[PDB]
């Protein structure tokens, strides 16, 4: 899907974005690596930060498969979005939402 994925959005972007308190926790974009990987930045909350942002860079293996974690690995962005919107099996959250404006 193409309305997941912001592009070319800053860092600091994608936390003002996802920090908006109408947003469920869980809420997400998948977005460019500031620092050419992907990155998928996720809302999240608890009392001491209060609502928060956690972002994951999203490398690829040699053999043509993207990963987060050491166990699991899609072979698009698409694959990887589905699998992390229905376990969160590693994530802080589960992907619930996509980011709002
Ligand atoms: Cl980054
Ligand atoms: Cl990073």
């Amino acid at each position: 899907a193409e309305e997941w994925y912001f592009g070319k959005i800053t860092r600091r972007e994608s936390e003002r974005l996802l920090l908006n308190p109408e947003n469920p926790r869980g809420t997400f974009l998948v977005r460019e690596s500031e620092t050419g990987a992907y990155c998928l930045s996720v809302s999240d909350f608890d009392n001491a930060k209060g609502l928060n942002v956690k972002h994951y860079k999203i490398r690829k293996l040699d053999s043509g498969g993207f990963y987060i974690t050491s166990r699991t690995q899609f072979s698009s962005l698409q694959q990887l979005v589905a699998y992390y919107s229905k376990h969160a099996d590693g994530l802080c959250h589960r992907l619930t939402n996509v980011c709002p404006t």
